[PDB]
């Protein structure tokens, strides 16, 4: 674990995190996709060999001994408000079990369900809290990405208000 767990947020391309592993925004189907997805499998696409995993869950594959965990958010485009609530929390819980199981003690994770698959509303606050909810058991020191810099002062704000 990190001898004083942390949250921290940065407004830069995960792909190039200064973290022990990586969470990617994976589609089902373990497929190149766009936004976060994309900027993965340029840097780890050796990691997109059976990738493919449903809703709600994660899957790790090692790009040689770097870990990438594909946690797969609903698209709300799809989802009812309340199953995609579900399915968005559920995806955090894996991603703790995933961090916790690789013994890893820094994690670098995007916001699932923020981007394409928001069906076009903010969901800043709530993709964080349910990121809050699975990740504070853990010892890891997570470092959150973003590329907006409106995103990044809330975020920032809203780690600093539980300080
Ligand atoms: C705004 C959509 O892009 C991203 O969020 C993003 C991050 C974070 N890393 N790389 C990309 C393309
Ligand atoms: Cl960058
Ligand atoms: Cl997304
Ligand atoms: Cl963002």
């Amino acid at each position: 674990g990190a001898m004083a767990p942390s949250y921290r947020v940065k407004r830069m391309d995960i792909a190039k995190n200064d973290e022990e592993c990586v969470v990617n925004a994976a589609n089902p189907r373990g497929l190149p996709g766009d936004g976060v997805c994309k900027a993965v499998y340029k840097k780890w696409p050796e990691s997109f060999k059976n990738s493919a995993t449903p809703v709600g869950t994660a899957k790790t594959v090692m790009c040689g001994t770097y870990p990438v965990i594909h946690a797969v958010g609903p698209n709300f485009s799809n989802y009812t408000e309340s199953e995609g609530d579900r399915e968005l929390a559920a995806a955090y819980r894996e991603v703790a079990k995933e961090v916790t199981r690789l013994g890893v003690n820094s994690v670098a994770i995007p916001l699932l369900s923020t981007g394409v698959y928001s069906g076009g509303k903010d969901r800043l606050t709530q993709s964080l809290n349910h990121l809050f909810t699975a990740m504070d058991s853990t010892d890891a020191d997570v470092v959150i990405y973003c590329r907006d810099k409106e995103w990044e002062k809330k975020i920032s704000e809203a780690i600093q208000m539980r300080t």
